[PDB]
């Protein structure tokens, strides 16, 4: 049976006649339209995803199946959840359900689904840039460079290796393991605090040490990488009383969720010289407004939220898309793991 | 006996109060002031090295001990030497003896030596991070947040996870061997051309191939790392033809010396994108004018040179002069490796 797909992107512009690679926006489209329409499906693509008169809200009565990713997300509100006659799949090319009425979608009898574990690599790697990038100052070396400077002792005063520092990662869920991987040839102490310790062999192997109680490892940190989930405990988590008790000069590296730290409180701290520097991509708001206080403090080496958009995520994303939608078409059951709503029953998690 | 050690530096000003283990300055001076002047020596410590009429003119006639870094180095003309009564020791607190005319020294008699081995893990370190800084688009990123702008689109179409790419180190001596120790977790095709085949289990260690034909390895690479040092062979080797032939939006990393690049078939290759980017400390000249176009071209990740004057640098270059220091002053013998000249004899390396 023919069905109306619906992927919803940003336009990449110029970018995705630069990278036909860049499946994720309107001009590649997951690099699904040549097989989706040789199985006789349409595929609309569109980034006019707001307002009454806008083309997204033209097929919402009858599309079968919205895609869209977290980047330029269609936003799937009850109300034009109760309009779509057919809608039956929702699917996040991405990870990332934030823009989805789950319990809207359940009532409904809807799956929705995305692609788990697919940027995990992706922010680790990030992750393991940003610590390097602080502890051997990047970025005011490459200011001077665009400024026409040339001042060493300004860069080396700041300047570390990281070779024999303590690491510090808040959370070892997927991507602090995958990080702990990658940190292990550095020659650093590594430590960790999770829910969970991981097995001895792979403790001995990255050479992490499990610290139970985080207001003791906290202290020892060299640098400290946020990986965990924004929860009501660790909301604000990171404030002028917790960032107070960190080393003096302590780096720290958040590519998890902008709102665990305290904004002002981060701002302070940097502007004191607590914390020698701050470098994520992730913020609160977000995206973050022209005027954001992170943007313009001291020792920042932020990004936009990009690290999970790189083009092998996208391409991961893309696959991952095609496989639930083939799966879809066959009457055949996603990965456990990928979905979020399956036939109207929300996962637990979600609940 | 009582010795005059001479030190010259750059004056930190600020830097130096602002981190007392900012160790290669003057108001810091080696960490050795108290130490020296414990045992009796005169420690004399300037910036002030040019000219006739300059504070280091003054006490080259009567020092025996003359300690400089190549990033404010004391020239060690014949002129000067000649006129040097009581020189025996000129120390590098640091690696690189450039700025010393070794063969007058050895014709005086004099001992030249080095702290051999001390810049290793902190360059390897910096080219790791500026693979992933290229590989992972973060300058762009960078530069939205401090313009205000946020635009994902501009910067996720050229960035990419490491993991799964092909780097290839071009030699593999000490600092090409750490760095290959440090991306073996990332999951990359690792390649090396060099003199010589790492032993097979280091190979198996780090999953590098050994790559004998250059000309086979480079067209492969998504990343080539450059870890040779500046000879008739490999000056001005990167040029338009070679260039040419490394793969389209190919990223350049360059620690190891800037001559081996030839500078504008660079800037070239970067204006036409077939260098995707390059990132270095090193430059010709150096250092590097206001006026030098790496400075200005597109995708560079530059910085002045800085990767071997990491704080922790720092503190091996003043433990290893101090330790030659007190081997000089109990008639021991440095570390064989350390020397470039010995007691007038020029090392065969150096002749």
């Amino acid at each position: 049976d023919s069905k109306k797909i619906v992927g919803v992107f940003y336009k990449a512009n110029e970018y995705a006649t630069k990278n036909p690679n860049f499946l994720g926006c309107v001009e590649n489209a997951l690099g699904i339209r040549d097989w989706l329409e040789s199985q006789g499906h349409q595929y609309i693509v569109t980034d006019d995803k707001e307002g009454p008169d806008c083309e997204l809200e033209k097929h919402i009565p009858d599309l079968h199946v919205l895609i869209s990713t977290p980047f330029h997300p269609a936003y799937v509100t009850a109300e034009r959840i109760k309009k779509a006659k057919n809608l039956k799949l929702l699917l996040t090319a991405g990870i990332g359900s934030d823009h989805i009425d789950l319990q809207a979608a359940a009532a409904a009898g809807l799956t929705v689904a995305e692609v788990t574990g697919s940027n995990v690599v992706s922010v680790a790697e990030d992750e393991l840039m940003r610590i390097l990038i602080l502890m051997r100052n990047f970025v005011p070396g490459y200011n001077q460079v665009v400024k026409g400077e040339w001042n060493v002792a300004g860069i080396a005063y700041r300047a570390y290796d990281l070779e024999g520092k303590t690491i510090g990662t808040v959370g070892a869920g997927r991507i602090g393991k995958l990080l702990l991987q990658r940190l292990k040839p550095f020659g650093c102490n590594l430590l960790y605090h999770d829910r969970l310790q991981m097995a001895p062999e792979l403790e001995k192997e990255t050479g992490a040490k499990f610290v139970e109680d985080l207001n003791e490892m906290l202290p020892k940190c060299d640098v400290i990488v946020i990986n965990m989930p924004l929860t009501e405990k660790t909301r604000g988590m990171f404030n002028k009383e917790l960032i107070g008790k960190l080393k003096k000069g302590v780096l720290i590296v958040n590519n998890a969720r902008g709102a665990i730290m305290e904004r002002q409180a981060v701002v302070d701290a940097v502007e004191s010289g607590h914390i020698g520097g701050y470098s994520g991509d992730v913020w609160d708001p977000q995206p973050a407004p022209k005027d954001h206080p992170w943007r313009y403090m001291p020792n920042q080496a932020m990004t936009p939220h990009t690290s999970g958009t790189t083009i092998d995520a996208q391409l991961r994303y893309a696959a991952g898309t095609k496989d639930m939608l083939e799966r879809y078409f066959k009457g055949e059951d996603f990965p456990t793991e990928n979905y979020i709503v399956k036939d109207g029953e929300l996962a637990p998690q979600y609940r």
